[PDB]
Formats: structure tokens, C-alpha cells, sequence
């Protein structure tokens, strides 16, 4: 038989079969309840929708996400995705699939207790795996060494690898990820009046920012031009037909990675971070990290991240370094495209958590057989 | 056992059984009781006649309408119509059916609780349930959304719907209906000397509203050629051979719609009322609404309502939407439709009050129940 | 030479010298011009009219309001409104006395860039200033850490500070205010049969709302109370001699204020709104905002307001956190009071934007020179 891929991203859920190349059902992770008092029988039934149901309707939706920054909160609402995910988008059968779901470093352990529990007792997933995303983002890459600055909807996390060998007081992980940078951008908005309020015109903002930001390789200059120019604004079309126009709002809110001190937050930035993650290996390592630096995860696609992150780096690092940011096309799927190469492949039949290994064991086991 | 359907409209009854597309009885309401002493014996009785009868009578009789402004005033004019209603025009007592009786939004509580009175204690219905006029409107026109504007005898109001969920704090309801247009025709026919002053004779500049009133797509030009030459004149046959002529005051007397300061009120036309309808909607849902306007009632029955209003909204609206007013050709007798659909259905059954629900929680149940 | 501290609010202008400890003049926000004919000649002169004189006028006006939620909508009325201040009431010169206003906080740039341009160039003003309200409302209570409360008439919003230094994230601006529990009001009246529709009429409302409504502690208890016997209701007797009576109509209206659900906002009352804006304030200083709620505004004269935000903040705080809501009595001018200390402060003298400063620098200086 053949194993499962689901990557419960904080945002969005990636899904798959194992040796696929892409991932077969990417669905965003929502849970929407209705806020309004039905009116009209035989209509307005299904009290919660899920995934792209619950988009396609969010007008008198409140969507709540069951993942925050990369720990579930809700678990109620979790299963009801993983019901989902398995039974209407893939249309398999669980118990009848092994499963390789994935983790963020240094989450409390409940949490993948809990993952484990759900899918042993309630799905009966033949055998499990939990695995850190980081090494699936390496994976993918198909390489052997490298420091993956993964970043998605919830977390920035560096995870360095040296051949094969973690390294895991190197770690660094930081909260400040594309949600955050959302509810900056709707703040920063309001400067000019376009006041989003509702947990559904966080989907409107959210796009805003896919679409129109951008990285400013230097963000002084670019403050500076837009200030005595327009040549930067670009106007953008609601649902509704209003048409609005920012202008510095498109820098100054991805420019929130590097200077965490525009959304509050004491912490470095995101190059730093990497910097002081190199910094704490050996001393015979840092040459190749430094020329290995992979990216991955949703929030590193904005325009202007690999050269500014290139160029901050090299600041820092002496100048004798050889620095280079690695960033594939696929990034966005990178960790979801690894957990399927390392599911595929022919040594990792023993590594499973056996059914009778949970039955003997408990949840406790997963923290033995996994890193 | 078949369910009756009633709509006790401010300017006729409209009522019949269920299953059926047009209502059985159709009639004015109105009693009317003799203003005049009656001299000859067996001839000349009966001081109380209803419906079109008392219209067949006019000329001897005070024409008192018990509904004024969707609020039911005279409950003992009420209860006459409905007894007539019951037992002269269906000839099916009311002691074995299930009622369905409509309503208007934002009406004071002890209406509906007055009307659940009578028809359980006066006539013994097995069940009855009272429902919105615009819910119902949008049931017969086959929709799941769409903004609907009610206008009939006395209330003119909004009701904005999505997948079957309504909007309690989008409604609006505009007191200016079809009374206050033959209220405003009869002062501005004196303009030509046609005096009409008795209740009798304002059923008859009615009578010059339903047949020869239409909306002018352009106001200002329209008075121009009614200025230029004799071109929009028409004339009217009053009852006793007389031959009347109007000109600009064909048009001029809609246009109160548009203008309710013609008649010194000040809230805003209802192309404004309802463009600030949908701009009070959830943003995501407006260009939705936008595209299914319905319209219903008879007053919206004037030809060239829909043009004018599409023209008002699409100059009111973004340039970019694709507006819709949604007139359905019957649209006088939608929300009866609509109320012989929905008292039709099988899983409505859960919806009835029945006799017993009554006697066990007084006349407040109906609120329990009834949106 | 003396100082004009001028707080511009939604719905009342509280404008005066520095120094005193109330307004030299207080009068409503609205610029009212005539609607009807004149006929008598030597009179319907003076086709605009501003303030109290247009109160006693109102039957023959439609009073429109410049500013609809702390954002000024019109400026050919606000500079009547500020030249009426400036003349007719304090009968004060500007051009040689510093004035000294104020905004709400996250507000639009252009709002204050042309409150400067105006002041500036159409009055001529030798300096002035502008201040967000919470620092001067936290000035007015003599203390120098807490987390103010101001809910006037249009807008509502929280900011947190410590010893002096704002927490610019933690700042939630939340635009549900008196006004629209005015209008909220008004829609649910007619549940009773009582009908206010016009622009004079919601002053009515207005007193009906200041003088009878008050804020229950246990609102569904509060309901069960008053439904059970008519002890809480109280009279009202309108303009012309009528006489109406509300019940839980009382304290249906200010709980919208802890369940915006009610008129269909999303975001979550202003006790959850502020125990939200405290959890988001680095740890150590939780303690002392806990302990330092400071009240404002004229919204929050609500009997019964401080007792339930107090009850339901403990109901979101732990338990050994001392919780206190401090609300002086004169709380409506606090924020007139604080402008008048500020302007009064001998180091202040320094922050002006002088004349001068913006000739040389254009209006963007507001921004650098103010918080
Ligand atoms: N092309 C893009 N440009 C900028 N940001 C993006 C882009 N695509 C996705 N994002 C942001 O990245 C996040 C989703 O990335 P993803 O790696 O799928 O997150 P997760 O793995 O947590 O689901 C979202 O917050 C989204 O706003
Ligand atoms: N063909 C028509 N043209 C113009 N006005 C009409 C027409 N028919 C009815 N009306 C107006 O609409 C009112 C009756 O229509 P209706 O929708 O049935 O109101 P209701 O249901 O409350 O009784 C009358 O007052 C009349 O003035
Ligand atoms: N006793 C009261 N109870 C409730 N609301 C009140 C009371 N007094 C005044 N208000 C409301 O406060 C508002 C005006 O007060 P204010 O603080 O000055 O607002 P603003 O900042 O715009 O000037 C009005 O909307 C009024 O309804
Ligand atoms: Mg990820
Ligand atoms: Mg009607
Ligand atoms: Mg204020």
C-alpha cells in the first residue's frame, strides 16, 4: 500500500499521495461558522463548513484557524479538517494507508501526543510518522547539507544540518510569520482610511499582500522614493468594486521580517536570526552553512527576500564567506515534496510507529522514534 | 389536512389554500358602514359590508381601512375581514386547517401576538405561523440571495438575504407606499380643479393611479416635454360620465418614490435606501446583492419602476458592478407564492405552532419561533 | 499669551482657554440648514446654522454632522464650525493665541494634515498642536500609567502606557460609540409602536438615551426581570406632550456596547477589547495596568458601566491580579482637561509647530513634530 503526505500548515493544509510530485489537495485551514439568524428552510443547513467551502461562503462566516503558530488549539476542529482532508478531498479510506504528518521544533510534546492519539484511535491509520520540517525541506532539495530558513503562516524556524548529523542546540525559532505580517498590514492600511474590521476582510488583506508587497532591497531608499515619487503605487480592486491605492504600505510591512520592532517585538530579525544560528555551530561547519543557506515555506515568495537576505548575510558574515540563499521554485511546497521522497523511500519501511507499537505504548512512544 | 395561506396586505386581502400559484380570494380591505339613514324596510339593512361589496356601495358608505401603515389598528374591522375571509370567500372553516399569515418587519411585537390571539381563540385554528414579506417574495422567485425591496399598500421595506441567512441589522423600512402616492395624486389633481375629497372619491383617484400613473426615466426632462407640448396627456372616466384630463401629474406622483420630499417627509428615495442597504452588508456579499435586486408588491408596478431604479443604483454603485433589478411579472401576488411554497413543504412542518404550543406559553411563543 | 484648547468631538465641541478646569463652550456638532419655503419676508436669512441655534430650529432643518466616526467627513461645515467656535462663542481673535486640538488614535494621516493646513492658512494661527485623546485623558487623572478607556460619540479605544511610554501595538480602536447605540435604539423602539425616523427626532432619542438607559450587571437575568412585571419601566413625555414608555428597552441599548454581535459588528465588547489589548503588553507590566483602568468620554456616564466591565474583566483575568476601573465623575471633559494641563505645562512650550516651522516644512511636519 501506499503512504499519505498531510502537512497541516498553519494556513494551509497540503495533502498528497506518496510519490507524488506535487501535492494532490491544498485546501486553506479554516473553520467557519455562521453569524446571522437563518431564515430560509431547506437552506442555510451545514453548521460549519471547512476549507474552500467555508471561503467560498465567508460573507456571513467567523473563521476561526485551528493552528496558531504552529500549534494546534482546537482540536475539535483539527479532526473535522483531517475528516476532510481524508474523506471528501482525497476520497481514501485511513485505515487502510499509512500517514506521515509533520511538526514545527520545539512545540510542547502534548500537542504530537495528541496528533498520534487522533489518528491511532480515531482513524486507525495502519502506522504514523511526525516528522520536523525542516529535514523534509532539506529533503527536498535533494541535498546533504544546508541551514533551512523556514518560514510559512505561523513560524520562522533555522534548523542546520551538516551530512546527515542535526544539530539541535543551533536551532532557532521565532513567532513572527505571514499571519503577523497580515494583521500589520491591515493596521498600517488605515492611514489612509481602508478600515478592515472582520475576520473574513483578513482574507481581503491577506491577498492585498500576496499580491502587491513586495521586499525593498534597501529600505531607506525606498521609503525615500516613494515619498518624492509615485512611481511605486499600485491600486488594487475589493470584492466590492472599490478600487484602493498603497504606496510605501507595499515594503513596510514584509520589511516587518528584518525589524521586528515595527510590529512590537524585542527579537532580531530574520537575517540575524540565521546569522546567530551559524554562529553556534562548530567552527569547522559554518563554511558550508554559510553556502547552503536554503529557503522555504510560503512567506519567503515575496520579491526582493533572496537579495536582501544575500546581501544582509553578507554584511554580517566576514568577508571572506562565500554566502548564497538558495531558493527553489516549488518552496512553497519544498516541505510537503520531501515528507513524499522520504515516505518513498526503501530504508524508511522500519522507522513507522506500528499500530501494536501505540497499542503496547501509548502516545508517549513518538517522542523515541522521531527527532 | 390542507393548510391555508393568508396575506393580510394593507391594500387587499390576498388569501387560499396551498399548492396553488394565485390566491383564491382576492379583494379590497375595507368595511364600510352607511353614513346615511335608511328609510325602506327589508331594503337597507345590514350596517356592515365588507370587501368588494362595500366598494359596490361606495357611494353611501365611510370607507375606513383598519390597516395603516402595516399596522393593524381596528381589530374588530381586523376580525370582520377575517371572518369574511374564512367563511364567505373559501367557505372552509378555520376550525381544520393550519394558517400561514404574513407580516411586515420592524412591527410593534403585540401585532403579530394580537393576530396569533384571534386566529387560536376566536377561530380555533389547529396551528398557525407568521413570516416576513420579503423572505417569502425571494421563496417564489426561486432564489437562494438576493436584496428584495417590498413595496404594497402602506410599507415600503428591505431585506437583504444570503444563502438563506438575512441580515436583521441591514433591514430598512421606509413607512411611503402606494396610500401616500393616492394621498399626494388626489392634492395634486386640484392643480386642474378636480376636487376629490371623500374616502369613496379616494377610491377613485386610486383607480387613476392603478391605471394611468408610470415613471419618467428622467424627471427634469420629462417635465420639459410635458412643458412643450400635450403629448403625455391622458384622460380618465370618473364614474358618472365626467372626463378628466392630467398631465405632468401622471408622473409627477411616483416620483415620489424617488423624492419623499414632494410630501415633506426627508429620508431618502428608495434607490438610495436601498443602495445604503447593500453598503451595510458584510463587503464580501455586495457584488452578490448587486446582481439579484428583486422587487416585489404592487407598487412596484408602474411601468419603467425597474429602468429607473437600475439607472439610480448603477449611478449610485461602482462602475464596475453588474446591477440586476429582478421583476418578476406576476410580482403583486410573489409573496402569496412564496407563502403557498414554503406552507407546502414537508420539513416545514417543524415550524408550526401548534394549538397546544399556544395554550402552554400564551401568545409571546410566537416570538420563539417566528424570525 | 494665552492658549485655545479646541476638543473637536463627534458629537459635542468642548472649546475654551488653558489653564481652567472646564470649557468656556460647550455646543453641539451639527451645521443645520433650512429644508422648507420662506415665505414672510425679512426672515429665513442666515441659510445656515450651527450649534444650539440650530437645536431650537431643528423642526425646520436637517442637521448634518461633520465628523461620522472621529474622521472628519466634511470640511466646508467644520470650518463653520471652528469659525463659529472662534467668534461668535469665545469671541476670541485666533490669530494671536497657540490653539492646541486633538484626534483619536490610528487615524487617517489626511485628516490632521489638513486640520494644519486649515488652521494655519484660513485662520492664521501664530502655532498649534494636536494630541491623541488617551494621553490627554490619562493627563486629566494625574496619573502616569494605565490603560484609558474613551468611548465617545463616534469612535472607542483603548491605549495602553507605562510610566509614560505608549505601547503603539497595543492600541485597539474599536468605531462603535454613543451614536450608534443612539441608532440603535431608535430601531429597536418600534418594537413598541414608537416611531422616530428624521434627523430632529434622533436628537430626541438622544435625551431619551442619556436620561433613561443604563447598563445592567446580569443582562440575561436583567431581561428575565423585566419581562416578569413592569418594575423597571419609566415614562418620557416628548417635545409636543406625548408620553412614551420603555422598559428593557433601557439596557437592551448600552449592552450592545458588550455584545456588538447585536447590531451586527463582529469584533467582541470593549471589556474583551481591552483584556485583548492588555494580554498583548509584555508580562511585568500586565500588573500595572490591571490596577490603572482610567474612564472617559461621555459614553462611559453609563450607570452600572463601571461595576460591569470591572465583574467581566475579572471573569478574563487571573485570579490574583487586583483589577480597579477608576472613573471620576467629570469624566466627560477629562479629555478638555488634559488639553488644557498639557497646554499649560511650562516645558511644553517647545513642542508647537510654529508658524514658521510649517512655512518651511508643509503640513507633513505634523506628523514628525506630534505623536
Ligand atoms: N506569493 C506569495 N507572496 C507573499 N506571501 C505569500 C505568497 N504565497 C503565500 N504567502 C504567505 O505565506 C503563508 C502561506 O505559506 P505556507 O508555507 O503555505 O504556510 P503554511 O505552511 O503555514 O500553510 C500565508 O500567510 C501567505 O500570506
Ligand atoms: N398596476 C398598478 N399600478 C400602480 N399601482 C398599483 C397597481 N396595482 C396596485 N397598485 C397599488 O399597489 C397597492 C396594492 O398592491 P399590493 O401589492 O397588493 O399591496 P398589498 O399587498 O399590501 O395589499 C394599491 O394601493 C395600489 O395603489
Ligand atoms: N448619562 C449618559 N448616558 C449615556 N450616554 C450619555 C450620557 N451623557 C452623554 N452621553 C452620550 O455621550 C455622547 C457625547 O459625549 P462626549 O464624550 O462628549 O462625545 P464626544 O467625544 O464626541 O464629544 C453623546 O452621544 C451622548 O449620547
Ligand atoms: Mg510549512
Ligand atoms: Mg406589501
Ligand atoms: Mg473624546
Amino acid at each position: 500500500t501506499t503512504a499519505l503526505v498531510c502537512d497541516n500548515g498553519s494556513g494551509l493544509v497540503k495533502a498528497g499521495f506518496a510519490g507524488d510530485d506535487a501535492p494532490r489537495a491544498v485546501f486553506p485551514s479554516i473553520v467557519g461558522r455562521p453569524r446571522h439568524q437563518g431564515v430560509m428552510v431547506g437552506m442555510g443547513q451545514k453548521d460549519s463548513y471547512v476549507g474552500d467551502e467555508a471561503q467560498s461562503k465567508r460573507g456571513i462566516l467567523t473563521l476561526k484557524y485551528p493552528i496558531e503558530h504552529g500549534i494546534i488549539t482546537n482540536w475539535d476542529d483539527m479532526e473535522k479538517i483531517w475528516h476532510h482532508t481524508f474523506y471528501n478531498e482525497l476520497r481514501v479510506a485511513p485505515e487502510e494507508h499509512p500517514t506521515l504528518l509533520t511538526e514545527a521544533p520545539l512545540n510542547p510534546k502534548a500537542n504530537r501526543e495528541k496528533m498520534t492519539q487522533i489518528m491511532f484511535e480515531t482513524f486507525n491509520v495502519p502506522a504514523m510518522y511526525v516528522a520536523i520540517q525542516a529535514v523534509l525541506s532539506l529533503y527536498a532539495s535533494g541535498r546533504t547539507t544546508g541551514i533551512v530558513l523556514d518560514s510559512g503562516d505561523g513560524v520562522t524556524h533555522n534548523v542546520p544540518i551538516y551530512e546527515g548529523y542535526a544539530l539541535p542546540h543551533a536551532i532557532m525559532r521565532l513567532d513572527l510569520a505571514g499571519r503577523d505580517l497580515t494583521d500589520y498590514l491591515m493596521k498600517i492600511l488605515t492611514e489612509r482610511g481602508y478600515s478592515f474590521v472582520t475576520t473574513a476582510e483578513r482574507e481581503i488583506v491577506r491577498d492585498i499582500k500576496e499580491k502587491l508587497c513586495y521586499v525593498a532591497l534597501d529600505f531607506e531608499n525606498e521609503m525615500a522614493t516613494a515619498a518624492s515619487s509615485s512611481s511605486l503605487e499600485k491600486s488594487y480592486e475589493l470584492p466590492d468594486g472599490q478600487v484602493i491605492t498603497i504606496g510605501n504600505e507595499r515594503f513596510r510591512c514584509p520589511e516587518t521580517l528584518f525589524q521586528p520592532s515595527f510590529i512590537g517585538m524585542e527579537s532580531a530579525g530574520i537575517h540575524e536570526t540565521t546569522y546567530n544560528s551559524i554562529m553556534k555551530c562548530d567552527i569547522d561547519i559554518r563554511k558550508d552553512l554559510y553556502a547552503n543557506n536554503v529557503m522555504s515555506g510560503g512567506t519567503t515568495m515575496y520579491p526582493g527576500i533572496a537579495d536582501r537576505m544575500q546581501k544582509e548575510i553578507t554584511a554580517l558574515a566576514p568577508s571572506t564567506m562565500k554566502i548564497k540563499i538558495i531558493a527553489p521554485p516549488e518552496r512553497k511546497y519544498s516541505v510537503w515534496i520531501g515528507g513524499s521522497i522520504l515516505a518513498s523511500l526503501s530504508t524508511f519501511q522500519q522507522m513507522w510507529i506500528t499500530k501494536q507499537e501505540y497499542d503496547e505504548a501509548g502516545p508517549s512512544i513518538v517522542h523515541r522514534k522521531c527527532f
